[PDB]
């Protein structure tokens, strides 16, 4: 069973469409104003639920990064069918695997949006669980980190553990590919994070071979952005993203 | 059937136990001098023949950075039969798991010399496989990057494309370990290095919390290089180390 608000959400839109990808732990509806604000300038949109998400944390933990990799790719063929032109855009490790989709298929997308991309945890503790033999089944959840008020991110209440090391693995996977990335990029990364270390998004800037590349620094927002009070401004800031560079419908 | 050569060294001895990992498509055959050096010196002294390597690259396409890990660690549990001091080296990936052995467990070993450890590959190319669904099964093998005239290592002839992830993974693993490894480390980086960026040794030097840090460039050597010119200072310069850190080495 899918918990609710968690549900998938695909948009049949224009010949222009956006992958829209959410993080660890997490569900589409941390996405889901994203991707809804997509879905009314007409764009056809796909916000996938990746395995193991949005269900049971159990789940989870039989999870891979093939699987959540082939997530994104049966997104992309969804949105082929319809589209002449794509982009990317997420959030935290959906972000990470933005930084891959642009990389894996150099050619493929008009432009991408990253998101607090999760590239480098830096964090001794996370990685001394990836293969930890004596580690216990489940951890607390990293989710909710937002400065806005009363607002919650449905996302797992425990960190399944046996699921961590495929995190670590896209984030590593994803940075090595920064050179292959050509298309536009406008890499979103929150001032403070207290989830990613926001130098991840100075290492994107440095890393991609674009050069058609602009860093966007968020302010009265956290980790969970999308979902914060500078998301309104991402949604426009995305949108005149999709515009310079689609130059369809439009 | 494993291959001819290929078989791992559990020799037994003192006290003073050392672990001796090899690499990626790569097999013990590659640290056999180290090994029987060590063996010699009278220390226990275990070297794994990591799951899927030394046999076929098929097996190798069905293993995991799981189970890599947990060999390093049946390994590690079979020298605390009949040790209690430890010691860690491994080639090129062998690296890695050395310095993720070293922050996974930050009390358990006395020292580590992990040799040209492949934390970060930095190639483009390399991680485009990782999950690539329209990639071959196989592609060409890395083996053998030796500065010797006539001297070839042991390593399957292909890469498998489907092992590639976890490859990476134990290298970025190790990397974000690297503030909890606070013991003695001999760091030997080769200073021209075909398969693995020789700035990786950098890397570990100014990465670790260890403060008994030590950075050993070789010069007359390539990647492979417990097999190069200098395998054989490389041998000398470890039992240094052992017998420096250990202070249980009585041998005459
Ligand atoms: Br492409
Ligand atoms: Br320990």
């Amino acid at each position: 069973q899918v918990l609710p608000g968690a549900e998938p959400l695909y948009s049949v839109g224009s010949r222009i469409g956006v992958l829209v990808s959410h993080g660890f732990t997490g569900s589409p509806q941390s996405m889901r104003f994203l991707a809804e604000g997509f879905a009314r300038a007409g764009y056809t949109v796909a916000t996938p639920r990746l395995t193991g998400h949005g269900t049971t944390p159990a789940e989870m933990a039989a999870s891979t990064a093939s699987d959540w990799t082939a997530d994104i790719v049966a997104a992309m063929r969804w949105l082929e069918e319809r589209c002449d032109v794509l982009f990317m855009t997420g959030l935290s490790m959906g972000g990470a695997l933005t930084v891959w989709a642009a990389g894996q298929f150099p050619e493929r997308f008009a432009g991408i949006m990253p998101i607090n991309a999760a590239l480098r945890m830096e964090s001794p503790d996370l990685a001394a669980l990836a293969f930890n033999p004596d580690a216990p089944a489940e951890l607390p959840g990293i989710g909710s980190d937002i400065k806005a008020e009363g607002v919650k991110e449905l996302a797992y209440p425990v960190t399944p553990v046996p699921a961590i090391k495929h995190l670590i693995t896209i984030g590593a996977v994803a940075e090595m590919l920064l050179p292959r990335v050509k298309c536009p990029a406008l890499i979103i990364q929150s001032r403070e994070d207290h989830v990613v270390p926001p130098h991840n998004g100075e290492l994107i800037y440095n890393g991609i071979g674009s050069t058609e590349k602009e860093l966007l620094w968020l302010e009265n927002s956290y980790h969970v952005a999308t979902l914060d009070n500078d998301k309104e401004l991402i949604l426009e800031r995305s949108l005149a993203f999709i515009r310079k560079h689609s130059k369809l419908a439009a």
